[PDB]
This record gives C-alpha cells, sequence and structure tokens, in this order.
C-alpha cells in the first residue's frame, strides 16, 4: 500500500497498521518535491486535545462561508450567523420531508424489483435531496441544481466547462438568496436572513450553501451504504430499527462510531511550540487526526472493535470535537435514522443479493463508503 496510514481500512475497520501506530507520531505524505511531514494522532485523548484546543491548533490554510477555514473569533461570528438554519426545532420540522424523500427513493427501488443496487437508488440520492430541502431549493430545480453543484468541481471537465457550470451555479444561488431576502422561507437561507438581514452578505450566504452541499453529501452516502452492509452482516441487531425511536437513535450513534466514515478532520496547525503526548510539537507543524483510529482506542471499552447497537453508548469523535463540531450532526442523525427505519419497514427481508461477493468499497472520497451494494428482498 503506497497510501498514507490514516487512509487505510480493512473491511469495516481501521487497518491494523494504522491501529498499531503510536498515539502521536511523525509521517510523510507524498514524494520528491511534494513530500510533506505531519504528526498523526490516533489516540482518543490526543485527538480530543488537538481538536479542542483552538488557541493552540489552528485550522486555517480564500473561500468565504467555509467555517472550517476559520478560527475563533472570526469562526465564532460566522458559525453563529449560520446556526439558525440548523436548530433542533428546524430539524424536527424537516422530519416529514426527509421521510417523504426516503420513501420516494425506496419506491423507485421497489419498482425496479429485487435484486437492486442500494447505492445507486438510495445512498447516492437521498443526501443530495435532503440538503436541497434544507437549503430551500424548489423541488423541480433539484436535479438541475445537483448537476451544477457536482459539475462546478469535476476535475475531469475542461476549465471552460467547469467555469461555465460554476458561473451558472453562483448565479442560481445568488438569485435564490435575493428571492429569500424579499420573502424569507423556512430553509437555511431564509432562517439566516430572517435573523441577520443585510448583515448576512450575499457572498457569505452563497459560500455557506456551497460548503453545506459539500459537507453533508459524501459522509452521509458513505454511512447509508456502509451502515446497511454492517447491519446485514450482524442480522441479530437489525431489530434495533424495528422498535422505538430511542432504539434506532442509539443504533445510528453506534454505527457512526463504529464506521467513522471521515478519515480525518481539517488538518490542525500548531500556533506555537508545545509538548503533546511526549512529542515536541513546533510552531507551524501540521497535525492530522485519525478519527477512525481514535474511535477504536482500546481504553474506550473491552469490545470497542465490535458493532453492538445496544451497548452503553461510547462518546465518539466521528462528528469532530470542539468549536468546529459538525454543525449538521442533528440533521445527520435524523437523516440516517429515517433511512434505516423506513428501509427495514419497507423491506423486512432485505439481504445481500449475493452473500459471497466481494465488497466494493469507495476509496476515492474524503469519506469511506460503498460504490455499489446489490441487495435483494
Ligand atoms: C455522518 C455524517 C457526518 C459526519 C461523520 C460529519 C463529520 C464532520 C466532522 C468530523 C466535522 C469537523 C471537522 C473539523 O473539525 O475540521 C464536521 C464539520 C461540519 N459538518 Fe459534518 N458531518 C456529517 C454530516 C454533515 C451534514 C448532514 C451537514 C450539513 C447539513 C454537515 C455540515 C458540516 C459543517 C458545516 C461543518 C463545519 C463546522 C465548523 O467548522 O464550525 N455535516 N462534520
Amino acid at each position: 500500500d503506497p497510501r498514507p496510514l490514516h487512509i487505510r481500512r480493512q473491511g469495516l475497520d481501521p487497518a491494523d497498521e494504522l491501529l498499531a501506530a503510536g498515539a502521536l507520531t511523525r509521517v510523510t505524505i507524498g514524494s520528491g518535491a511534494d513530500a510533506e511531514t505531519h504528526w498523526m494522532a490516533t489516540a482518543h485523548a490526543v485527538v480530543r486535545q488537538v481538536m479542542g484546543d483552538h488557541q493552540q491548533f489552528s485550522t486555517r490554510r480564500e473561500l468565504v462561508g467555509n467555517l472550517m477555514d476559520y478560527d475563533p473569533p472570526e469562526h465564532t461570528r460566522l458559525r453563529r450567523k449560520l446556526t439558525p438554519g440548523f436548530t433542533l426545532r428546524k430539524m424536527q420540522r424537516m422530519a416529514p420531508y426527509i421521510e417523504q424523500i426516503v420513501n420516494d427513493r425506496l419506491d423507485e427501488m421497489e419498482r425496479a424489483g429485487s435484486p437492486a443496487d442500494l447505492i445507486a437508488f438510495v445512498a447516492d440520492k437521498v443526501p443530495g435531496a435532503v440538503l436541497c430541502e434544507l437549503v430551500g431549493v424548489p423541488r423541480d430545480d433539484r436535479d438541475m441544481f445537483m448537476k451544477l453543484c457536482h459539475g462546478h468541481l469535476d476535475a475531469s471537465l475542461s476549465q471552460k466547462r467547469r467555469a461555465a457550470l460554476g458561473d451558472k451555479f453562483s448565479r442560481y444561488l445568488l438569485a435564490m438568496i435575493a428571492r429569500e431576502r424579499k420573502e424569507p422561507g423556512e430553509g437555511m437561507i431564509g432562517a439566516v436572513v430572517a435573523e441577520y438581514g443585510d448583515d448576512a452578505t450575499d457572498e457569505e450566504l452563497r459560500g455557506f450553501c456551497v460548503q453545506v452541499m459539500l459537507a453533508g453529501d459524501d459522509n452521509i452516502s458513505g454511512m447509508i451504504g456502509l451502515g446497511v452492509l454492517a447491519m446485514l452482516r450482524h442480522p441479530e441487531q437489525i431489530d434495533a430499527f424495528r422498535g422505538d425511536e430511542q432504539s434506532a437513535q442509539r443504533a445510528v450513534d453506534e454505527l457512526i462510531r463504529y464506521l467513522t466514515v471521515p478519515y480525518s478532520p481539517t488538518p490542525r496547525i500548531a500556533r506555537e511550540d508545545l509538548t503533546l503526548a511526549g512529542q515536541e510539537i513546533k510552531k507551524g507543524d501540521s497535525v492530522i487526526c485519525s478519527l477512525p483510529a481514535a474511535n477504536r482506542d482500546p481504553a474506550l471499552a473491552p469490545d470497542v472493535d465490535r458493532l453492538d447497537v445496544t451497548r452503553e453508548p461510547i462518546p465518539h469523535v466521528a462528528f469532530g470535537h470542539g468549536v468546529h463540531h459538525c454543525l449538521g450532526a442533528a440533521l445527520a442523525r435524523l437523516e440516517l435514522r429515517t433511512v434505516f427505519t423506513e428501509l427495514w419497514r419497507r423491506f423486512p427481508a432485505l439481504r445481500l443479493a449475493d452473500p459471497a461477493q466481494d465488497t466494493e468499497f469507495r476509496l476515492t472520497t474524503p469519506a469511506y463508503g460503498l460504490t455499489e451494494l446489490m441487495v435483494a428482498w
């Protein structure tokens, strides 16, 4: 394997080499004139210390509205400004909408008949539709909006195409923001402007939309796909999605902890010299935290390496830690819970279409996941 240790998985787990590295050690990513050195933190307490001490570890190093690029006090102000579109009450209001979105996708899969690819019908479609509903993109515009969203970032396209889709995407978003300023709706944009008005600038809001579209897509499709695969491999646990809501929420939390789809959060930069876990960190050093390794730290529980949806909950760092803790965490838990509950309500006998087949993992994104999952029912 020529890939960095923090990118390695073995099935649903961290790779053994990644798990056996030190709590904090040096690594070099890349070669020749590209090669760089970083510290990699794999221990739960070290990742919490690094991520939680923003006075000591900065996330900077332009993109307006990208919260991850700022440090307090600038971060604090921007995050406060976007928070109205993510309150727990706004999430409760979204639930009916997310249930309809999931059922519409399940309907298409049902119509296609067994066996069918759960990744193409559900995992890769729900995330985007849910974000469109959150942002406030009108139904009939979603398909078009999503091609612009993905398109303006497709490295495979020429400068001329990417640029054209990008100019089209900004124009769509800016037009949406101006519409919302006039008559604020319940979407994210409308919630922010209703509270801040002109203080939330056009560029801030446009940038917020781009970043949210990015932050809540890959992590969720990876969790939908790896989550169904994990449950089908532990069938006695599926009942956690066939009971009350508490039961399902606890199963979703355990799956997020067990699978930790993001390999690492934004790299942290030491803003000064310090000693951490016995190592001497110097002003300017870069630190990469392995969230998957941290959520498999042995001190967390004697059976931390197993999936147990009924265990005593283990606080995890899959949504990060500190001021940058996932702003979309509540929506993510709700979305995943809705997907898994409606899935097993509709397909009680869901199973792998071919139990012998090798698993097709998605190894090219910032989040682990599946590229295809054939299921039958
Ligand atoms: C299973 C799903 C998800 C996982 C595991 C997850 C994970 C993360 C992590 C680890 C961070 C912290 C990054 C850092 O400290 O550098 C974070 C940040 C963030 N996430 Fe999520 N996320 C998920 C879903 C979502 C969704 C559904 C939304 C969008 C509606 C969202 C929006 C964001 C935003 C805006 C930030 C930046 C917060 C800030 O910098 O203050 N995430 N997420």
